[PDB]
């Protein structure tokens, strides 16, 4: 897969959110 999900999710965990991939990049979500 073309997206670093774990590296995103642990970054979002600083902000208190979850990380989710979207095609070719990753974004944080509070859900």
């Amino acid at each position: 897969a073309f997206c670093n999900l774990r590296r995103c999710e642990l970054s979002c965990r600083s902000l208190g959110l979850l990380g989710k991939c979207i095609g070719e990049a990753c974004k944080c979500v509070p859900y």
